[PDB]
């Protein structure tokens, strides 16, 4: 029944939606059940309801086995949307945890190795200073993006470009200051570059 009920979310969903369900079912029964349901729902071939699985996940992340399944397995997930929602699941972490305690796992995630963990950390923070702690520590922030400024993958060079550009909105120095010492000698960098720079003198 269990198996019954994501049947029924193949056939409803097929059709936020998939957030709010989630919150409901996992504000309506104990952490041992929902766990079992998330990962039964994430095994879907319908991405909406693998969507509907990863935001579960989110919010079962204080479980690290269950944010390792994030981290390695849901970062392999073919569907771009699914994707999203797992840079949605990571700020979730992260703010059950609190940002400043969460740094570990954000610094973790931005070296992994899979493509999909580095964006789904740096895309999932944004806008990264307006979170707590990046808030009053705009440096950390940009610092750690910074970091994969000549990342291999132009995926997560967007990512990159964009969530320093979120901050050089506030925080215009910092930004200008950081970006000062680039050497654009790569077509990586100069993609990164002209994202990051677009409001800076």
């Amino acid at each position: 029944s269990m198996k019954q009920y994501v049947a029924r979310l193949e056939k409803d969903f097929s059709l936020k939606e998939e957030e709010q369900r989630a919150l409901t079912d996992y504000k309506s029964n104990d952490g041992e059940y929902i766990k079992k349901l998330a990962f039964l729902a994430y095994q879907s071939d319908v991405y909406q309801v693998r969507m509907y699985a990863v935001f579960l996940f989110g919010y079962l992340s204080k479980d690290k086995e269950i944010l390792i399944f994030m981290r390695d397995e849901v970062s392999k997930d073919n569907n771009w949307r699914v994707q999203e929602v797992l840079a949605k699941a990571f700020d979730e972490f992260c703010k059950k945890i609190e940002y400043k305690k969460a740094l570990p796992i954000i610094d973790e995630w931005l070296k992994s190795s899979n493509l999909h963990t580095r964006r789904a950390a740096t895309e999932g923070l944004r806008i990264w200073t307006n979170r707590p702690y990046f808030k009053e520590n705009p440096n950390e922030a940009i610092r750690r993006i910074a970091d994969l400024k000549e990342d291999v993958s132009e995926y997560v060079r967007k990512s990159v470009g964009n969530a320093l550009r979120d901050i050089s909105k506030k925080f215009p120095d910092l930004v200008k200051i950081e970006l000062k010492n680039w050497k654009l000698e790569s077509k990586e960098i100069n993609q990164v570059y002209k994202l990051a720079s677009k409001f800076i003198d």
